[PDB]
């Protein structure tokens, strides 16, 4: 509604390249990753309990996650918009649900940043994972598939994210230099 | 017709939501739930009944039923009007119809929560099945796919699923206010 | 043309529901009938003879079979409507052909439903089925996968049909009260 | 353009039912035919080779020949009269194109249905089928998948088929009693 | 732009027609051309190179660039003419345009049927390969998937483009006896 | 805004090229890259690891990227132009939007040629390739999928993309020879 060129312009167009990974390159990167997870043992059910230690949600499945919670506050925006326009027909309350919508795109992106972070360590994905979980015998050594690639698309998303959430946080700065 | 801010906008996101969940991410989480279901046996047949014993049906088909069963309503009161509006060119009875979609809402909403419940003890799931039934020797050990991942899918539709139950049980306290 | 409340909206939001149940859900539960049919033998052929005895047809085919039938009489009076319209430009004729379409969808429904019950015996899936044809070596077990949710589908579809049946039978009665 | 009831109406309906029968249950049913030919042998290429020698087209391939061969006729017909139509403004011989694409439908129908029963004997698909073809030692048994279905949905096809000719020979019949 | 009946009609349904068989029925024919690829050896590897020698590229693939290849002509005069269009509001050019167009169709059509021959040998694929590329050892007999369906195709395609071809050479003699 | 011809017509119609060459033919070339990758061993996790070193990231995946990446910059313009217009209604600027925007496509165009030289040595892909990387003892040879049809296709994409630079490059000359 009120949004700067950096909101309506570098904000959705990096959203749309975020979406276009996903969909079009990164998805079937993690196509074959329980498949082509091998593990070397003879131990039945060791492979399942290993892999899903390893992977408790998959990076696609998080990004998707992500996606849908950082466009879920300009949706309802876009309702309540349209709720108003009709409601008079039959600023001040605008202001606060657009400066509202951009805190929670700040923190749901942040939020899923962390949760990156903690339960994938760092941001590069090993070749190897070691694995003691039962019914596994001591340490199984298990191998994962394409950690190469997975690492790239991980960085690419874990940048864009970042320069997203500088792009917000400057829309929040210049709302809240003028209004206080 | 006569929705609320919260009939006509939390509710409607809160359903795109869930078909967002379910297509996007959920579905193919659920894609290999028997292929690599892995039993701890020889004998033929075991894994057929075992994993049918503890999945009589699949967590996405529920939700697919219950998402088809809480928007039949809606779709009946839009045929219902379209055609109340061309009889008459050929509120009293419009609030009755919307007044007990509302209800069939609600009822449809708990019954699948109940059934999730009943059917799947709890709402996270186990590693591993013990499992007895015929042909299965004694008890045989079964290991379940990616059950941390669908436990975390499991989470995200039931808190959203009882959000509306009580988004939709104001919405019936507003209108059971006023008439009576 | 001259469809009553229950011809236009409770028939038409039923075969919208039967459709949905099929390609959403239904259709991928059926998937794998014969990839994970296992039979507990070690003769070649075995597996494709016993399969192709107890299930002549999938479930899911018949169900497309029969939408496909019911959905072709009022195919096709929406052309014959479409086609007296421009002879004109170029009831009573409109009437004969409403009843007789209202007539075959109650026997093309009833048809696939005397079909179901006398091919697969009820409507509950069984575990095991036990086979005899050749080259089987005497009986040999062979284990269906999914019975369970099948079955659960099977009785929603077996129910609304019933249904949908109930609906055509008293549109046929409203009109054979008032013409004789 | 000058069609009559039968030529707007049971011929269009038909091919659509035609086309509905093909993509939504037929192609599914013939999508593991070599995955799951089994052959009685140890010897390497001879599944290969029974299967080319006893299959040298898919029936659903013939059918999606045989629907493109015939609606070109029809589609030749919508371009010239598209052309005509906009060369005049830069019977007869509107006629001619009419009945000859009426006649080429019927021989094209003709000619598919003469080759079906030509390659594939009969019109129903067997559960063995013996192969002696090199490198196959002696006569080797293969199985068929889902011979039963196959032949509900050939006798589906070809029924329709010599419904459609019919059709065809009448219309060409009306037009062949008034002009001569 | 000045097209005759030829080259707007039979030249347009004839590529169309191509294309109904690439995607409706040919591409699913080669699905399998390297899976069901068999080779009687032990030997590592050796499966991945007597495809890769045998078949440097797909038949299909060959097909799309061809299409590809001879309707980037078209695309071009139908952007070139949008732009001289503009132009103006901002013969002679448009003839150069259309009988260049009309040259690199045909030498684009008998350049791809030339490397189908030379590459192929004839157009009637063979049930067996011989092949002693390394690491073979010595010769080692391979097997194509489904020989005689893919021999089928490739002569429908092969007459077609050659059809093309003529229907190609005819305009530009027509366009060259008035000119010149 | 200020396209020449081969601006608007020779630029978009190669960029059309490249996308119909990735979807339609390259795509389900590269669909068994790691399923088909062969290597001579024993060892388990050999395959993963000799793969993900060879093949840090798929030609596909790369070429996608670089679509996404040289179709951004004229995305960028077009939704400033549509913010400067209606701004307005609340040259000098738009030409060195224009300018900058050639500037990143070839800049773009040319890191992701060197990346795949650097990456992939030459443009040739080979039959064999051999691996050091733990946990493979010594050298263990592995076999590429369809090595010959891959370097045709990257042949194809290197030869456009070395096209696309030159008619970008030309542009950046013509309006640099003008202002200065
Ligand atoms: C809008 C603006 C957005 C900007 C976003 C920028 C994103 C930059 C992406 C760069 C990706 C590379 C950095 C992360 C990868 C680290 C690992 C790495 O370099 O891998 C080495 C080879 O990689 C390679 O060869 C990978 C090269 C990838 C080239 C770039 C693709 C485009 C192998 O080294 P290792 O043995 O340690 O690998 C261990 C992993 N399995
Ligand atoms: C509109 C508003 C809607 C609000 C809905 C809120 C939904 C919140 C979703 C939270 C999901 C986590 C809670 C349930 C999972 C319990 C199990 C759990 O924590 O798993 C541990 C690791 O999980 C993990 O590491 C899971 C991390 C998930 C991150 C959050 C997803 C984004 C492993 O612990 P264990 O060994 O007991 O696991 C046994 C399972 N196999
Ligand atoms: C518009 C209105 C249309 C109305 C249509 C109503 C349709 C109602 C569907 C009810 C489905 C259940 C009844 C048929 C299933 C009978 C078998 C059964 O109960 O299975 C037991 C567990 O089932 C279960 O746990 C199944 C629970 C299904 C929950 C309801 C689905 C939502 C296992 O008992 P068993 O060992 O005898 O099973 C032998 C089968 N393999
Ligand atoms: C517009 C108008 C279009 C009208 C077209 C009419 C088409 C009618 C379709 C009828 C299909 C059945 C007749 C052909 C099948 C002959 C074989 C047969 O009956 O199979 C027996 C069981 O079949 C069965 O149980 C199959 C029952 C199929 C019921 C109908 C489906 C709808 C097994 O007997 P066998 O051991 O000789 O089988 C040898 C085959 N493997
Ligand atoms: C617009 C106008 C376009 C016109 C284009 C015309 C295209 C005509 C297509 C004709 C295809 C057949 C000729 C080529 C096939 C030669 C091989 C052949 O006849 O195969 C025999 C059985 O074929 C068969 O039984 C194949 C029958 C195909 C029926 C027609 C398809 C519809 C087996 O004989 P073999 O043992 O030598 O086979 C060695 C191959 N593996
Ligand atoms: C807009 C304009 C854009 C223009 C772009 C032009 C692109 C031209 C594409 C030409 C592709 C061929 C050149 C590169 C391939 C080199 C390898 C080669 O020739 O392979 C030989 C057979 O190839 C073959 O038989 C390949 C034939 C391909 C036919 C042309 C495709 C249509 C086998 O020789 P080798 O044993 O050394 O192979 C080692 C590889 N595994």
């Amino acid at each position: 509604k009120h949004s700067t060129s950096i909101g309506k312009i570098w904000l959705t167009v990096l959203f749309i390249f975020r979406i276009m990974i996903l969909v079009v390159a990164a998805k079937e990167v993690w196509g074959d990753e329980q498949a082509d997870f091998v593990c070397n043992t003879l131990q039945p059910g060791c492979k399942n309990v290993c892999y899903d230690h390893y992977f408790p949600i998959s990076h696609i499945r998080l990004w998707a996650l992500q996606l849908i919670f950082v466009s879920t506050p300009a949706l309802l925006v876009a309702m309540h918009v349209a709720y108003r326009r009709h409601e008079k027909k039959r600023e001040g309350s605008l202001w606060w649900t657009y400066t509202s919508s951009i805190f929670f795109r700040v923190i749901f992106e942040a939020a899923f940043m962390y949760v990156f972070y903690v339960m994938y360590d760092g941001f590069s994905m090993q070749r190897l994972v070691k694995c003691n979980a039962w019914p596994c015998p001591n340490t199984v050594d298990c191998f994962v598939s394409r950690p190469t690639e997975k690492t790239v698309f991980t960085v690419f998303m874990i940048a864009v994210s970042g320069i997203c959430i500088l792009l917000n946080v400057t829309e929040l700065c210049y709302l809240l230099i003028r209004y206080c």
